[PDB]
């Protein structure tokens, strides 16, 4: 292994995000000029708030992953108060920031960015773990408009507890207490609707009354929507987990990849495909 | 870690390069679309020519690299018969190949790519690790032509045996059967009169003759050779090794990076400089 790398081998730069239990930090290498998004940890916060569990899993996960659309963890450290995280740097940042900047994508940035994020959760999958909070917001953009998801603090590795963002939380999380690979398909059908119809499925006022939505899957399609993306996105928000497209008891994600909605898609290569200009 | 990968993991294609002890074939990871160049060893051949120390020499060093100017080793794994290891993909070739290609390097491209190959060797010296032979077949360019230093089976690892490629061979390997960070300073010497000439610097009908050149510092410039050029040669083809521009004994890397040929060079971020095209 490279020796450890410390503190002082960075510059550090501006602040990419502020979380509860962490600070990610844009840190400039100073021995070869790469740029690497830290995530900074403090250890008395993690230990008074009992969240070494959730720390050790998310580096545990990450440094499983291999695959060009997840963040990479490159390096680790600490000093006497912190642990740093050595991360990707997605430098275009939030896919919610450019659904809101064009208001909705067109169909075949639909198709390709649904891909993408399918291709991505296959591979996840196949891994047997599971992400629970996928959400716009955890789904970044690379320099080249690729994908790279982030944020495995929450993430469950299969052998109750967490449920996640409220819009994209399914309805076996509100009912049972239980989450399963179905539960991030599940958050893809709201993805995809927010995509096409510019924000999510379930809207209202608060937490509960979103909840309440949830369980009786009260959502509508507005007019235009892309009718064979309206059926995928009616195979996957589906109230029986068992039921979604992807899931394990539709026998996974070979029919989910035959969609329809999917029809021109080369699934083998896609990082190396050019994305589609976002309008 | 990510579970161990497999032959099965791969689809081979080309050989890229054929070795006495290894051959470089491009594969592309099924599960990613990625390319790497996967170097396969014969576990028996590395045997029975006694190259364990050699190779074992290679992985650690390689291991111990974090830089944009090397190769980057991704994986290991073996099977019954063969070492694979997993490298970064160099799509552009050697070095070796542009230099003919085009003749010789103008005055802009010469120091660019001779600056890229400084800050690689001061990143390489620092961690007391030498190259022993450098040479353009070993230095390769990537996609956005930057170079990709390569082929560590023969390095040292600071605390006689190895003798490189004859034309870039330092006089003290002829006479004294000793190696130092002086000995690639003398590489990068001649790789630099390569660069502007066309033709490296010792040159004579076999290896003999070359050697018998060598230690008597029998070499010319041609009349148009770049004047801050040749002064920066004459200072890194010195016969002894510790006058040599750029050794511990001459201060290091500092005075080396201050000579006059570089004055207009960024040292700080060349990797993320455009590289000037080739004529
Ligand atoms: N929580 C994380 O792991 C995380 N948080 N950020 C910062 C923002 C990402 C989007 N949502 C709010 C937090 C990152 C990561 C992973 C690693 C990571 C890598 N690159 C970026 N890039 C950004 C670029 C522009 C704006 C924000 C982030 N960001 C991160
Ligand atoms: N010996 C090695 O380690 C090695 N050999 N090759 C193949 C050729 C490189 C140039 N000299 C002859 C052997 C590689 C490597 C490292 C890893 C590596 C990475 N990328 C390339 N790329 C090539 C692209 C076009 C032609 C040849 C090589 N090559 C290699």
């Amino acid at each position: 292994q490279p020796r450890k790398k410390r503190p002082e081998d960075f510059k550090f730069g501006k602040i990419l995000g502020e979380g509860s239990f962490s600070t990610v930090v844009l840190a400039r290498e100073l021995a070869t000029s790469r740029e690497y998004a830290i995530k900074i940890l403090e250890k008395r916060h993690i230990i008074k708030e009992n969240k070494v569990p959730y720390v050790t899993r998310e580096r545990d996960v990450m440094s499983r992953l291999d695959h060009p659309f997840f963040v990479k963890l490159y390096f680790t450290f600490q000093d006497d108060e912190k642990l740093y995280f050595g991360l990707s740097y997605a430098k275009n940042g939030e896919l919610l920031k450019y659904i809101r900047k064009i208001g909705s994508f067109d169909e075949t940035c639909t198709r390709f960015y649904t891909a993408e994020i399918v291709s991505a959760l296959e591979y996840l999958h196949g891994k047997g773990i599971i992400h629970r909070d996928l959400k716009p917001e955890n789904i970044l953009l690379n320099e080249d408009m690729h994908i790279q998801i982030t944020d495995f603090g929450t993430a469950k590795v299969l052998s109750n507890s967490f449920v996640g963002t409220a819009q994209y939380v399914s309805p076996e999380l509100l009912t049972e207490k239980s989450a399963c690979k179905s539960s991030d398909l599940w958050a893809l059908g709201c993805i995809i609707y927010q995509l096409v119809a510019g924000l999510p499925p379930f809207r209202a006022g608060n937490e509960y009354l979103i909840f309440q939505k949830i369980i009786k899957l009260e959502y509508d399609f507005p007019e235009k929507f892309f009718p064979k993306a309206r059926d995928l996105v009616e195979k996957l928000l589906v109230l029986d987990a068992t039921k979604r497209l992807g899931c394990e008891e539709m026998e996974g994600y070979g029919p989910l990849k035959a969609h329809p909605f999917f029809e021109s898609v080369t699934w083998e290569n896609l990082h190396q495909q050019t994305p589609p200009k976002l309008t």
